[PDB]
């Protein structure tokens, strides 16, 4: 039944903004120029520097360290809307802990996405923006680590998905049946059956005019899964380059033992 996918799609946009505090559409106002809401950006080190009085160690760490933290309060964020997708608290509870894992890289990066334009990402809760080049300019070998994350997301952006069909694409995305080690693959699918067609009736109700969306919002999947293979080595690089520097023991542990 239609109305069901309509109840569920419902059910998951209400979850979803409750489970994040900033949306996609609150990061594109802020984006746009819809005063008030409008923030400090960072380009330069005096920027970097004069930050601090507007909003809430080397440079290029500091910004690494910060955007560690951040991970680690998506991940949170993630798994309390995880709960909420139905079914998923009641699948084992090492199924639950494995596809967590896996999603959670994906899920940020297309999250990452909606505070991303082809400039910069937003920070501190959409208060900051930072420049996409001054990101880059950060020394080797952490100049490089943003830039993938800002070519799917020109790509991504142009879907213009809404929050609505955010939160249904990334139910999809951690139930997922492909995940190394589930224990249980056919009570996942069941679930993940359900979300996709939750997904297609929602895209075809939200973008009626858009031409094959679902497929072509599932494909991108592919790109996402990409981005996590460059990530985790980059990752892997920085702990033997800079041996002074600490690891999150949540981001470790979702990092490890990964494909
Ligand atoms: C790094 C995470 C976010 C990139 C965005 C901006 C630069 C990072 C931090 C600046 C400080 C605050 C912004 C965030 C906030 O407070 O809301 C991308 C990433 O996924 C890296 C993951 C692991 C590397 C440790």
């Amino acid at each position: 039944e239609s109305a069901d996918l309509r109840a569920l799609a419902k059910h998951l946009y209400d979850s979803y903004i409750k489970s994040f505090p900033l949306t996609k559409a609150k990061a594109r106002a802020i984006l746009t120029g819809k005063t008030d809401k409008s923030p400090f950006v960072i380009y330069d080190m005096n920027s970097l520097m004069m930050g601090e009085d507007k909003i809430k160690k080397e440079v290029a760490i500091r910004i690494f360290q910060g955007c560690q933290f951040r991970s680690v309060e998506a991940v949170q964020e993630i798994t309390e809307y995880a709960k909420s997708i139905p079914g998923f608290v009641n699948l084992d509870l090492n199924d639950q802990v494995t596809l967590l894992k896996y999603g959670v890289h994906e899920i940020i990066y297309t999250m990452l996405a909606s505070l991303m334009n082809k400039d910069g990402v937003l920070i501190s809760e959409g208060q900051g923006f930072m420049t996409r080049e001054f990101l880059k300019s950060l020394r080797k070998p952490f100049g490089d680590f943003m830039e993938p994350k800002f070519e799917f997301a020109v790509k991504f952006n142009a879907l213009e998905l809404d929050d609505s069909d955010l939160a249904i694409f990334i139910a999809v995305i951690i139930l997922s049946g492909d995940r190394p080690g589930l224990l249980n693959v056919k009570p996942i699918e069941d679930i993940q059956d359900n979300l996709l067609q939750a997904l297609e009736l929602q895209l075809k109700l939200n973008h009626p005019e858009s031409s094959q969306l679902f497929a072509k919002l599932l494909q991108k999947m592919t790109d996402l899964r990409q981005i996590v293979t460059e990530h985790v080595q980059l990752l892997q690089v920085i702990k033997k380059t800079e041996t002074d520097m600490s690891l999150h023991p949540l981001l470790q542990e979702i990092y490890k033992d990964l494909y």
